[PDB]
């Protein structure tokens, strides 16, 4: 077989965006300005989550989590690094697993490791 170990949502995220510095270019030609729509969804979900007491997902937040999708989706279509950016940092599968986990825990774990997605694209960066 093979042997693979554990790594928490911020080494990976370091990896996977120091990985995709190629020759210099981060995904492409991405930038942190075409992730701004996104981070703002992201954050207002966040709060809305933060305040939540139950662990619980409301179905609303379900929704809004579908819109995530979507509009992850729209920037992948508008925007080819982005469009990379998604597809190597496994963000839809991702997305789904949260779905159907429905958890406040687990979201904000998703929402740690986006926030260091940006921070070290950020860092990295023409």
């Amino acid at each position: 077989e093979n042997l693979y170990f554990q790594s928490n949502a911020m080494t990976f995220a370091h990896e996977v965006v120091k990985s995709n510095v190629k020759n210099q270019v981060l995904f492409n030609g991405l930038t942190t300005s075409k992730l701004r729509n996104l981070m703002e969804q992201v954050n207002r979900l966040y709060t809305i989550a933060f305040n939540s007491n139950e662990d619980q997902l409301n179905e609303e937040f379900i929704d809004e989590l579908e819109y995530l999708k979507i509009k992850f989706y729209y920037e992948a279509g508008r925007e080819k690094s982005v469009d990379e950016f998604l597809k190597k940092t496994l963000m839809f599968p991702i997305i789904d697993r949260v779905i159907k986990k429905e958890s406040k825990k687990f979201f904000l774990d998703y929402c740690k490791y986006f926030e260091a997605l940006v921070a070290y694209a950020k860092y990295y960066q023409k």
